[PDB]
């Protein structure tokens, strides 16, 4: 057995959130990687969590069942490397969370604060916000995904505002109009009608989400009513919405989400294998499919709706950036990455502008199959195989050399350089693999 590159079992979540039994990719991963695992197909199989994370652990199957974070722990600078102990100030883990998430109802729609805002919140008020630092999310489709992200462009927010009457009604006549009258459309980021724009946007903002409960329960149910008499007029505005009103009524009914996420974010559709990054102080929501998910380890969150939790609309309103890029502008663009080389189709980094993770995506033709090779990174590493089969090993190093099937996750320690094989007789998908890794 290599202690520089092999094998973990990971633990999983049953949210009542998650997609049910085998449905779920996180069920099949889960499954495949241990068949010994019978799935329950009554059960939500929500998330497979890969990392050090205390609470669920990944398990070195050949180095006697062990937890990463305990050889981790056991041997910081052989796992972890001396520039990232460093940079992050640990020693007993990494500094990001790697998941698989199976999604069949929505999730919170939700905003996470910078590290400034982040130690502000976690001195003032420490039973909501846990710690100090700040959240960066980044989503990634396995199977065809949906969520919300950030404001609409403002243009569909006038359109809204002026064709909705529930929403109208909530906003008030005199604001609809300044809005609506204020916008200064061309115009880019930091310039004086940018600023103006978002100073309206944040009143509109505002006034719906410090509306209260009773009337948000008339007018959504109004809302509903709408959706069902007149599907013209919310189809005229995005051709999805009204079934998506109604899809969202049915897992949340009468919440203020129906307002505040439906009518003013971003509908964005992910095709499987593009991504988006959620950063600080802009709203999402994820609401179905299967996704990879990379992040910091924080637990700060601002909630707006599709929760029973606590929703702190006072810092909310204030800490939002109110940007309103297009539903195009949410996705990632795609990266070279040099340090690979070979046969892939598909050899993509994925790098947010935050420290704490990067992520290779690297896709096989299934009918042409092939090679690739990886150098040696500075840093840990954690791959995933969500499609199709292949094999891995340490470069060079045939002893090395292990089957990689669909929900198979490996541990790759720094400075070890890989090879990636896709199976040359199993041709039924494309071999695709995702691997988190950090660099200081
Ligand atoms: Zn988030």
């Amino acid at each position: 057995s290599s202690e520089k590159l092999f094998r973990i079992q990971c633990g999983y979540q049953n949210y009542d959130w998650g997609k049910i039994g085998s449905s779920s990719a996180v069920a099949q991963f889960v499954h495949n990687s241990d068949p010994s695992i019978t799935i329950d197909e009554t059960k939500p199989y929500a998330e497979l969590w890969m990392g050090t994370h205390p609470s669920v652990p990944s398990k070195a199957i050949d180095l006697n069942n062990q937890t990463l974070r305990d050889l981790v722990t056991a041997k910081p600078q052989e796992y972890l490397g001396e520039s990232i102990i460093t940079k992050f100030g640990s020693s007993k883990e990494l500094p990001f969370l790697f998941k698989v998430l199976s999604i069949e109802k929505v999730l919170s729609i939700q905003a996470h604060p910078d590290k400034k805002l982040g130690a502000q919140l976690h001195a003032a008020d420490p039973k909501n916000y846990p710690d100090d630092n700040h959240k960066p999310e980044m989503a990634i489709a396995v199977t065809d995904f949906e969520g919300f992200c950030g404001f609409k462009p403002l243009d569909q927010l006038a359109k809204t505002l002026a064709t909705v009457p529930e929403l109208n009604e909530i906003i008030g006549q005199e604001l609809v109009d300044e809005f609506i009258s204020g916008i200064k459309l061309p115009a880019e980021v930091g310039s004086q009608d940018d600023v103006n724009n978002r100073k309206l946007l944040q009143k509109v903002f505002g006034k719906l989400m410090n509306t209260d409960d009773d009337v948000i329960k008339q007018q959504t149910a109004k809302l509903l009513e709408r959706t069902d008499r007149e599907p013209q007029v919310f189809k005229d505005i995005d051709s999805r919405l009204p079934e998506l009103i109604q899809r969202l009524n049915k897992q949340f009914p009468n919440d203020i989400g129906l307002f505040c996420g439906c009518l003013l974010l971003n509908h964005v559709g992910l095709n499987k294998g593009e991504a988006m990054f959620l950063q600080a102080k802009d709203p999402h929501a994820y609401i179905s499919g299967d996704i990879i998910e990379c992040m910091a380890a924080s637990d700060n969150v601002v909630r707006a709706g599709f929760t029973p939790k606590f929703k702190d609309v006072k810092n909310l309103v204030e800490m939002l950036t109110y940007s309103y890029e297009s539903v195009e502008k949410q996705k990632m663009p795609l990266q070279e990455f040099p340090r690979s080389k070979g046969d892939a189709v598909k050899s993509v980094l994925y790098d947010p502008p935050i420290a704490e993770f990067s992520v290779l995506q690297t896709i096989f033709d299934k009918s042409k199959g092939g090679k690739q090779v990886i150098e040696g990174l500075n840093g840990p590493s954690i791959v995933i195989a969500t499609n199709g089969k292949g094999t891995i090993q340490i470069t060079g190093d045939d002893s090395t050399k292990q089957k990689i099937d669909t929900g198979y996750v490996f541990f790759v320690a720094p400075g070890s350089s890989i090879e990636l094989t896709a199976d040359s007789a199993n041709q039924d998908q494309d071999f695709t693999t995702y691997r988190a890794f950090v660099e200081a």
